[PDB]
């Protein structure tokens, strides 16, 4: 939809330009999902779906025959400072220097083409990773699974076995093919969808210590929790996709994220069986085309909600953030209009929620041309100060955080990114020189005694033919 | 010298192709030294000299006018697993996304062209960083300093102040311009050289809590520790350079590392004042041209000696390792001859400590063409198995660790790195596909009942015009 996107892009976690350098360290050049859980020992484990190495070019998933296709890979983080990204400090390797597939697949189309992680959790000293055995793929949002399964590891994710526990997909409509686990107290709630993205979500619950025992599951049947899976009823209507569910102590609500139709949405509930509050836009397909996934970071707290988002054309995973109040309502949204430049192929005059720029400037538009999406802004010249800017309404006296991703021609020597008055006087800014990789810059400032500022990025071009590119600009209130 | 290099390259820590991606994270594209210390709070702080960003090309230090020249930068590590590299987890930034200069300099040639870190330590909750004020550079190994200073930080390296404590260099021959600190008991021993690389080392000591108080220093004069800096006599003869000293609990010895003439060497002592045992070669200029630095990692233990080494042409810092026994003798040296391919410009026949390869192959030779140095081996064809190999003498029944750095053309699909019998039967190997960045591969194997193996790397080349490059191959006994 054209709904506004409250969420902010924090970092590209995987693939080209990613700070993490998954490509260099582990031959993770392109991948998706980024399903996260707390390993019970001070770390976050993060699992990915179909992963490709050095020869991948994109756009999209898929690679040449030498693409080092693994159905899945796993990395670890110990990073508690998510505002500045999420550093991966380890990966399951084999050989060393290459992230290995941890849940094997046959890679025979129409039998089992791949095995894709869905959700993860730890109980005591055991890690568990839910997955789906994919028989074959159809058009977007459509695929067939053989079963949902569970792998486990007793050494923090170093080595894995596949358990015998499965939800078989007898008739293609089994409701627990694609799962999402949340633990509260001594109980794991297991949400499930059918294969693909056109069906509803169901829920079951199991004592945390009995996750591998299907007979210990009880299924919400609309009145109570019963033994038969075939009694399960939907708790959230179709259409729903891959899902993530987190218990947020701050708001005393379960939060659920999913791609529903076009957009990633969030709903909230005081109990897993519902009632689930109406969908709130997290990210729209207009701002983040061919987005999918959406998995909560397990160290979210205090109303700060970090999550991983996938996107088809760049075929890589981004860390995202949004904020909620104590009722689970999204607050302090990105106030920048058209933050990812995806909504227009030209510039405006900088007013009324449009971007402006000096000559020579425009929107580059091609598959995965953006930092995210297919669009980015540019400005280029060979004389004087050359910038890109947008007027943004603000609350006088409030403090703001401005983040954005930019890069320059190698011969760039002086650029700035920041906020200024509508008269052009800088309020807060930083100074960059030559920027190779897409790089996030971050500026926090007081809006002061005014109802609007101009967010901007630009380069001095006195020294030569110099360009800057820009994407995914966010202005959000600081609390 | 042409002496053999016992040390093994572990990882490139900074710059292009480094796993750490200091370039993308922090605009640390090229830099030197990598002076390390324990910050007292479970981390290693690492300081660097003159640092350049995105526009740097090399070879060597210096950059274009937009090269984001900083006199120094500082990163952090929490990494206890040095066998697979040293992950940096933070850098002192400003703006965020750019590692900043932490010790200012005037950058006026003949006054103060730069400020270079020399050594660091923590005492309680304070970090200290020694540095030299550089007035002007001369030819290699020669420069003039104004003084040695000490900067300090009370917030774990986040912010820095330059103290008023200085060793001034009125006549150019002050013996403590370039310091190396080591703490044992509550005493810091302060080793010192003149400016540049042609003089001897002296030693001073100070109670750890009084590092900033020059009146608390005592200076070894050959008979006792006295109050006057002018009484200090050499404890180690010229020529010596930048230095590192570590107290090794394993050997109950102080270890000293420095570039002495052409080679990085190590000496040992049971007391800081000496006597210092004769120089042992760590890395020779023949294998590692224009090497310098050599700083011990503070978490060295059990005889495993990790250290950082700089090298001019790639102008970046590498983690290295060697092993000692309980007497402080280097043991278990790299058994591969001409490990970095620098000693010859053409291939041999694989015997007598030479490299061989199948057509089309040779030694690439250009400034900073190596992973390290100017040389790397290459093999390239479009048919069959195409490899680079060397016969290496082994001890029957012993276990060995083979590491080496390689990369491939993007269209590579299947290569192997490992050890095999002289008759070509693999003993242990790994399988790689397409390798973009220089990447280290690691193989451990039993030599079994034989006293030679062939170490190799190669690519299958049926799928196209495929090449592999290879550098810094090491085979060392496992303990
Ligand atoms: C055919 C396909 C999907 O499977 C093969 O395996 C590789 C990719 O695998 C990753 O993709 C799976 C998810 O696939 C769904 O998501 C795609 C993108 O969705 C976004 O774009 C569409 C179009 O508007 C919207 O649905 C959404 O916003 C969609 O096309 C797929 O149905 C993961 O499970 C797996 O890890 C490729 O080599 C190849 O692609
Ligand atoms: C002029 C110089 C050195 O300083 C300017 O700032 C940048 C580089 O600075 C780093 O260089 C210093 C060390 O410089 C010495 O090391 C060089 C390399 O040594 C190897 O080559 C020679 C000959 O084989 C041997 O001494 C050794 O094996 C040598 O030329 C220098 O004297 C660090 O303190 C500093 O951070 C450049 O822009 C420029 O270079
Ligand atoms: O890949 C990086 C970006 O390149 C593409 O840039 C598109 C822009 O390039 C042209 O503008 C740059 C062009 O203008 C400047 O020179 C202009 C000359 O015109 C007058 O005669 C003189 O004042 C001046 O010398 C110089 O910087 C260069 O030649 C323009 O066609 C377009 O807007 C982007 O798509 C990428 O992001
Ligand atoms: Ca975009
Ligand atoms: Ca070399
Ligand atoms: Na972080
Ligand atoms: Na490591």
């Amino acid at each position: 939809t054209t709904s506004r996107t409250p969420a902010t892009v924090v970092e590209k976690l995987t693939g080209p330009d990613a700070p993490n350098n998954t490509w260099g360290r582990w031959d993770i050049k392109a991948t998706d999902l980024g399903i996260m859980w707390d390993d019970g020992a001070g770390h976050v484990l993060t699992a990915f779906g179909n992963t490709f190495g050095n020869s991948w070019t994109g756009p999209g998933g898929g690679a040449p025959p030498n693409g080092n296709w693994r159905s899945n890979v796993l990395v670890r983080s110990s990073d508690g400072d998510l505002a500045d990204g999420m550093l991966f400090d380890w990966a399951a390797q084999g050989p060393q220097g290459v992230a290995r597939e941890i849940i094997p697949s046959k890679k025979i189309n129409g039998v089992e083409i791949t095995t894709i992680p869905t959700t993860g959790i730890s109980v005591g000293k055991r890690q568990y990773l839910g997955f789906m055995s994919v028989k074959q793929w159809g058009p977007p949002g459509v695929w067939d699974t053989n079963f949902a399964g569970i792998a486990y590891s007793d050494d923090g994710g170093g080595t894995w076995k596949v358990s015998d526990t499965r939800w078989e997909n007898a008739d293609g409509h089994d409701p627990f093919q694609m799962q999402a686990w949340v633990q509260k107290g001594g109980t794991i709630y297991v949400f499930g969808t059918q294969n693909g993205r056109n069906g509803p979500a169901s829920v079951a619950k199991v004592p945390a210590s009995k996750l591998l025992d299907k007979s210990a599951f009880r299924y919400w049947n609309g009145t109570d929790w019963s033994r038969k899976e075939s009694d399960a009823v939907p708790v959230m209507d179709a259409p729903m996709s891959e899902m993530s569910v987190q218990y947020d102590a701050y708001s005393k609500r379960f939060l659920m994220m999913t791609l529903s139709g076009e957009d990633i949405i969030m709903r909230t509930a005081t109990a897993p069986e519902g009632p689930w509050t109406p969908a709130q836009t997290v990210a729209s397909s207009t701002d983040y085309p061919a987005l999918y996934g959406g998995y909560f970071h397990p160290w979210n707290k205090d109303g700060e909600i970090y999550f991983t988002m996938s996107q088809w054309n760049p075929y890589n995973v981004y860390l995202m953030r949004l904020r909620i109040d104590r009722d689970g309502n999204i607050i302090d949204p990105n106030l920048v209009t058209d933050a990812s430049f995806e909504r227009s192929t030209t510039l405006g005059d900088g007013t009324n929620g449009t971007w402006a720029a000096k000559p020579n400037s425009g929107i580059d538009n091609a598959p995965a041309a953006g930092f995210t999406g297919d669009h980015r802004a540019f400005v280029r010249y060979n004389s004087g100060w050359r910038d890109i800017w947008q007027d943004v309404a603000v609350e006088r006296g409030a403090k703001y955080r401005l983040t954005g991703f930019l890069r320059t021609s190698v011969n760039s020597d002086n650029g700035f990114f920041g906020a200024r008055t509508l008269d052009g006087v800088p309020i807060g800014e930083i100074n960059f020189h030559s920027v190779g990789a897409w790089t996030r810059f971050t500026v926090e400032f007081d809006a002061g005694d005014r109802d609007a500022v101009q967010v901007f990025g630009g380069v001095w071009t006195n020294s030569g033919d110099i360009w800057m590119q820009l994407d995914d600009v966010s202005l959000t209130k600081v609390r």
